[PDB]
Order: structure tokens, then sequence, then C-alpha cells
């Protein structure tokens, strides 16, 4: 009860910043997460014992893949932590509870393959879930782990509050399906600009939490350049393995996934910052001004990819 988590000084200060990197010491990541739940939510949100047992079962259900791994889960939760702490008064008690958990759980049991590869492989998950295949799986794994004995971190919520939090988590996890981000953001753009955006409207809150999920999920582009660049290596290690598997099914993969087209990475990064990242952080900053440092960091990394193309690195 009187048992705070505390971090060393450098981490205690830097964890508050959007560009914080959680570091290479895996054994400190659970403690970093609990620290974020305690300051974001309170020391009373969760029974420590249940929370710790939940976290460890979540870690166990992430796989040893280059990018969609336990470090990604914690990284995406830290970015959510930073958004929530810079917008103290905008979110409900249930939202603060749900969104850090959603982030920790959003890629549970990922195998390093896209929805597209599952559909072309004819994986069982693609018959069970026809759209947002992996994301419906991640939510499914979240509910499974919540139902293990001693893992119900929400046990003190009422029946209707429990239904509300599981519904926040569901929509938040589904929103990490990038295919859905394009329309969600267009709709948010029009609502903000015609001044119809209304945060008392539940369907509007949903869209804004969806955009936060995309922003947190992509947050490798908002780090200091050496973090961004070394994270890109892990991302391509998965993409190129998928490309290899596409070629095993007799299908030329898209160039993003073809290791024979490494030369095209720098131009593919510009497309991605211009088509996905910059628009994401722009609309996020319009709705939630204190998230501006994510947009600034993203623009700094786009300019670093521009230098790569010009052979200045
Ligand atoms: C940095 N980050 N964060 C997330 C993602 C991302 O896309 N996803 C889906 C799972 C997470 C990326 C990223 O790097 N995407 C790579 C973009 C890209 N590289 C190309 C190389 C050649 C041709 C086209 C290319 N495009 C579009
Ligand atoms: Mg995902
Ligand atoms: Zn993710």
């Amino acid at each position: 009860g009187l048992m705070q988590f505390t971090l060393p000084v450098r981490l205690c200060k830097e964890i508050e910043l959007f560009h914080f990197d959680i570091g290479p010491f895996e054994n400190m990541w659970p403690g970093i997460f609990v620290y974020m739940v305690h300051r974001s939510c309170g020391t009373s949100c969760f029974e420590l014992e249940k929370l710790c047992r939940f976290i460890m079962s979540v870690k166990k259900n992430y796989r040893r893949v280059p990018y969609h791994n336990w470090k990604h889960a914690v990284t995406v939760a830290h970015c959510m932590y930073a958004i929530l702490q810079n917008n103290h008064t905008l979110f409900t008690d249930l939202e603060r509870k749900g969104l850090l958990i959603a982030c920790l759980c959003h890629d549970l049991d990922h195998r390093g393959f896209s929805n597209s590869y599952l559909q072309k492989f004819d994986h069982p998950l693609a018959a069970l879930y026809s759209t947002s295949t992996m994301e419906q799986h991640h939510f499914s794994q979240t509910v499974s782990i919540l139902q293990l004995e001693g893992h119900n971190i929400f046990s003190t919520l009422s029946s209707s509050e429990y239904e509300q939090v599981l519904e926040i988590i569901r929509k938040a996890i589904i929103a990490t399906d990038l295919a859905l981000y394009f329309g969600n953001r267009k709709q948010l753009e029009e609502m903000y600009q015609t001044g119809s955006l209304n945060l008392n409207n539940q369907s509007h809150r949903d869209r804004v939490i969806g955009l936060m999920m995309t922003a947190c999920d992509l947050c490798s582009v908002t780090k200091l350049w050496p973090v961004t660049k070394l994270t890109a290596n892990d991302i391509y290690a998965e993409f190129w393995a998928e490309g290899d598997e596409m070629k095993k099914l007799g299908i030329q993969p898209i160039p993003m996934m073809d290791r024979d087209k490494k030369d095209e990475v720098p131009q593919g990064q510009l497309g991605f910052y211009n088509a996905v990242a910059i628009p994401c952080y722009t609309t996020l900053t319009q709705i939630l001004p204190p998230t501006e440092p994510l947009l600034k960091a993203c623009r700094d990394n786009l300019s670093q990819w521009e230098k790569v193309i010009r052979g200045e690195e």
C-alpha cells in the first residue's frame, strides 16, 4: 500500500518525456510499467500482486520476434503514459486504467506477420477473423489472460464499469490495425476543421483514442535518431522474413518486404513519414496540443531520412 516503485534519477526524469527509450535491461521493464500505472492511474487502481502476475503472463505471451515483442509492448505503453500525463484532466478514471493495459496487450502473441500474409497463407485466424485478423486475436489473448486465476486486475470494478473498460481496450486494440487509421484520421480532420469535434460524444472519444493508439504504436519515429534508425532495422527484419514467406507461397512481395530492394528503404521511409506518421501527429497535435513534441520529433526524423537519401549519411 505504502510501496512506491522508484527509478534511478536519469530514468525518473527522462520517463516523463515523449522520446524516452526504455533501455536494453528487460528485467527493469515490468517495474517501468508499474511506475507508469502508479503515476498515471494511482497506487490503488490495481492490486500490486494481481498486476505483477498479469504483467508476467502478458510478457510470456509475446514471442521472440525482432520487432513485435515485449519491448514494443512496453514502448507503446510508455508513449501512452506520456500522452496521458500531458493531458491530466481530459480522460476518465476508466480510460487511464484501460489504455495502459490496452497498449501493453495490443500485440499479444504476434508472430511477425501482417494480416495480408495470414490471409494468403490461409491461416486459421483468417477464417475466424476476416478483418483486423491479428488485432481481434490480440484482444482475444487479452481476455484469456484476464480470466486466468489471480489475474483479474479489474475485480473491484462493477459489472458495468468492467464492461466499459473491456470495451475501451477492445476498440483501442482494434484501432492499431493501420488499415483503419486512414479513415479514422480523415474523419477526425473534418470534425476538428468544421468545429463539430465534441469530446462529450462517445463515438468522438472513440476516434480520438484510436488516433492516440496509432500515435503510440508508431512512436519509434518520434525517438532520437539513433533509436529510430536501429528500431527500423528490427522492423525490416520482420518485413523481409514475411517477403521471404510470400516468395515461398509463389507471390512477389511488395518492395517494403523484399530484402532484394534494400536500396529503396530511404524513399519508402519518406513515403511513410509523409503518408502516415506526420499526418497522425499533426491531427493528434490539433486535438491535444501538449502532444506537439511527438510531431516535432517526427519531423526531425523525416529530415534525418532526407539526409540519408542525399548521402550526407
Ligand atoms: C517506422 N515504422 N513504424 C511502423 C511502421 C510500419 O509500417 N508498420 C506496419 C507494422 C508497423 C514503420 C515503417 O518503417 N514502415 C516502413 C515503410 C516503408 N518502407 C518501405 C521500403 C520500400 C518501399 C516502401 C516502403 N514503405 C511504405
Ligand atoms: Mg499490431
Ligand atoms: Zn504494435
